[PDB]
């Protein structure tokens, strides 16, 4: 269905914006996990760009992991399973293998400014995030 | 109308893609503007990155062109208008303004890959491409 699409869509910035570390993306990244998840879910992703062994702090400009998304298994019922592959570098750099389990909705979009809605249309809000190996 | 917002949120996308520079944003926003128009408006915004006068070999991390979409009116004949502002540095730097007017369509999404369905949903496809001063 189209809804099915518009949710992998949605799950791929997600996921891409969370585990994506850049120096000079970090910002908007950071940014967009903001506006696409709870605040308990905020908080949580915001507490490793928090405190003073922040991951900004420690890698900085140095060190780059990037994102592959490799497959999207929305269930229809809140939860998604995004499967992908993390590649991280200061060579080839160390890719590694994982699956994001992801508890989302999508809230009431008139309810927000209109500027908001340049970001997120249709009101995705991640309510739960997991991470785990393959 | 719910296609409004979508039709808005593409529209976004696209002009903070076209019209930002930023060494470190370069490669992905090309990638964005080129999987979202066609081959005639691609080639046409990669003359810019073309030549030897290109822009990444003038400017590359020394300037910086930061885009705020200020309104979006779609107009529900294929046709939309963007009024942003364009910020430069290398102080404040300077801020200047303009509108985009924008040919768009919805290319069938089903004839595409999944894959490239992660970064455009709804076979979103920018046919012309204008920006004038205010």
């Amino acid at each position: 269905s189209y809804d099915t699409v518009m949710d992998k869509y949605w799950l791929s910035q997600y996921v891409i914006a969370r585990e994506t570390y850049d120096w000079y993306t970090l910002q908007k990244d950071y940014e967009t996990v903001g506006m696409l998840s709870s605040p308990s879910e905020g908080q949580s992703y915001a507490s490793q760009f928090q405190g003073d062994k922040a991951l900004d702090k420690q890698y900085g400009s140095n060190v780059r992991t990037s994102v592959t998304i490799v497959s999207i298994v929305p269930n229809g019922k809140g939860i998604g399973t995004v499967r992908f592959a993390k590649t991280t570098k200061r060579g080839d750099g160390e890719t590694t293998h994982w699956i994001a389990t992801i508890g989302y909705q999508y809230v009431n979009p008139s309810l927000m400014s209109e500027s908001a809605r340049l970001t997120n249309p249709l009101g995705f809000n991640v309510t739960s995030y997991r991470v785990d190996p393959e």
